[PDB]
């Protein structure tokens, strides 16, 4: 057993607050913003050895990112940015830094009691998004 057991399997969303003011922080375009702030994606989590990947899966877009922690990697996000992406457990708190253009912006995955609980922080804005087991 190790790192990451309580993070994985297949998650579905079932609330989020704030997106549409997180995705503007972002930068994120009208249309893309009605669009994916409709999606109701589940999330897949599954380690192999040090690898770790990360599925999302909706009909907005289907993302998969595959990383290894502390170790950098490049990322097209749903929203078609280009990133450097570095992913770290802190505290048991999977935490995702995205750079891009001068900007930042961190996503945070933890467990609460049976929900995943996603917060994603742009400038002062902060979006949380809450899943469960499928
Ligand atoms: O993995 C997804 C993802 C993948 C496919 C669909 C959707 Br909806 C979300 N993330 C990262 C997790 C935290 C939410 S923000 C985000 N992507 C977006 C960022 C800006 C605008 C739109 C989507």
């Amino acid at each position: 057993s190790h790192m990451c057991d309580a993070f994985v399997g297949t998650w579905k969303l079932v609330s989020s607050e704030n997106f549409d003011d997180y995705m503007k922080e972002v930068g994120v375009g009208f249309a893309t913003r009605k669009v994916a702030g409709m999606a109701k994606p589940n999330m897949i989590i599954s380690v192999n050895g040090d690898v770790i990947t990360i599925k999302s899966e909706s009909t907005f877009k289907n993302t998969e990112i595959s990383f290894i922690l502390g170790q950098e990697f490049d990322e097209v996000t749903a929203d078609d940015r280009k990133v450097k992406s570095t992913i770290t457990l802190d505290g048991g708190v999977l935490v995702h830094v995205q750079k891009w253009d001068g900007k930042s912006t961190t996503i945070k995955r933890k467990r609460e009691d049976d929900k995943l609980v996603v917060e994603c922080v742009m400038k002062g804005v902060t979006s949380t998004r809450v899943y469960e087991r499928a």
